[PDB]
Order: structure tokens, then C-alpha cells, then sequence
């Protein structure tokens, strides 16, 4: 009597996409990176958004959309304006944008220096994701210090 | 530093790097033909896009490698330096995409760095575009109400 241990030993896998699921992937590794409460959610006109904490600063992450034309943006505010010296101030922020900040760089909004990176969804992999929420936040803490004591 | 200096032969996006970097220029360059040469920091290229020459570069091959496009756009120094950083900074915010404004060589650049892990062929012809709009935009813009 012929046996069939295992009828269907393999098959093709539905694979959840990074592009299609920027949100669990944001998720996980939201999970690991964060340093403090729980991080927060909430839905704002321009997408989902995130807000943790990674050592001494705030970051936020927001998910436009799920199709290639979409945005993932990742900003963290490092230091409120006005400063006694902002020649100086933007002189060092536009130069240490030089290669120093990789994809993420400073800009001013919202009375704030932020540290910032935006790009579209598509190609993006989970890898990347995990890299620009990562160099956002590092910098943002290894910045939000120095530049207060050089600054204020 | 410079050498191995040519031009630019129009003929896996870790291994075709190089080919999509130069397909991609050569679809998008003006005027002369686009150039490429050895740096002692990586292969480079160098083309026109309207009134801007843009530059980019692979400095290796590998996921940890980088690809940095980037073009000069106003030289310093300038006379209302506060107010031209401040204007850039504000740029930054959004309004540049996945590029961005700084200082280089006392001169102004447009520029887009990134890690080679998970690049596609799309991400380098988007980047290397936004990069090449940008610079055409403001040189001229920058001139006028700074030079």
C-alpha cells in the first residue's frame, strides 16, 4: 500500500512586499530601536505617523501611502530657533550636510533645526527602512547635545 | 587625482551598477558627451543637464558602498550669506526629495548620498534626475539673488 507522506512538500509563497507592508516593517523595527515609552500612532492627512524616543530626541515617521509614488519620512527636531549666532549655525549645519549626514540632512521648519530624510517607496527594501529610521535618529541624538552647547 | 579619463559608451542592480549609471546619463545629459573617470574615493562620471554639471559616483560595489550624486550650484563667498544658508536650510525641508543643500569646497552643492543595499535601477535614474533638476533650477535662481 503506497504511502504520500507529504502531498504538497513546497509551494509558492504569497509574500508579503516591502512596499506593500512598509507598515509592519516600520513596526518592527520602531519595536527595537525605541528608547523610552511606548511609542505613539496616529493618522494624519498626509498618512499613518509614529512617534518614539532614541536617546535624547524625538522622532517621527510617517507613511504617506502604499504605492510607488508615496513618501517615507523620517524627521527628528534638534534645535529651537532663534540662536544668538545663526551665521555660524548655518554655516556648520549646510557643511556637516556634506557626505557627513549620509541620506538624512539638517533643514529648518516649524521655528526648528530638524534632522531629516524623505524618498519615494519605490524599490525600497526592509533593509533600507531600518536604515533611515536608524541614521535619523542617531543623528539626531548624537546633534540635539553638541549643538546646544555650541549654541546656547 | 583624477584618471582613466573618457567618454561615456552608451551600451542585478549591484552588478549592472555601472551599466545603469551610464544608461541612465546618457538619456538625460545635454550638450557634450558625458565623461567618466577613476578617483582615488571611486568611479566617476561627469555630464550636463541644462545650465548645471552634475557628478556622481560609486565608490565600490558592495552593499556598504556608496553612490553620491551632487553638482555646484552658486560659488562662495556671497554677500547676504545668512540669508542665502537660511533660504538653502529651508529648501531642505522637503522641497529637495531625497536630496538636499550644503557647502563644499567653498561652494554650494545639490547632492543625494546613499548606501548601495537594495538599490534599483529605478532609484538611481530618480536620484541622479532629482538631483540633475534641482541643480538646472536654482544655479540660476541662486545668481540672481545672491550674485
Amino acid at each position: 500500500l503506497t504511502m504520500v507522506s507529504e502531498v504538497q512538500p513546497v509551494s509558492p509563497a504569497s509574500l508579503d512586499a516591502p512596499l506593500e507592508n512598509a507598515v509592519e516593517i516600520i513596526e518592527t523595527v520602531i519595536s527595537s530601536l525605541h528608547q523610552g515609552d511606548a511609542p505613539l500612532v496616529g493618522q494624519t492627512d498626509s498618512g499613518k505617523i509614529w512617534m518614539f524616543r532614541y536617546g535624547s530626541a524625538e522622532v517621527f515617521v510617517q507613511l504617506s501611502g502604499h504605492t510607488e509614488e508615496d513618501f517615507l519620512t523620517i524627521w527628528s527636531p534638534v534645535l529651537p530657533l532663534p540662536v544668538a549666532d545663526e551665521l555660524a549655525l548655518y554655516r556648520k549645519l549646510l557643511t556637516l550636510n556634506w557626505l557627513t549626514t549620509f541620506e538624512a540632512h539638517f533643514a529648518i521648519a516649524e521655528e526648528q533645526v530638524q534632522v531629516v530624510a524623505s524618498r519615494t517607496l519605490g524599490g525600497i527594501t526592509a533593509g533600507e527602512i531600518s536604515r533611515l529610521i536608524t541614521i535619523v535618529a542617531t543623528l539626531a541624538d548624537d546633534y540635539d547635545d553638541a549643538l546646544r552647547a555650541e549654541f546656547k
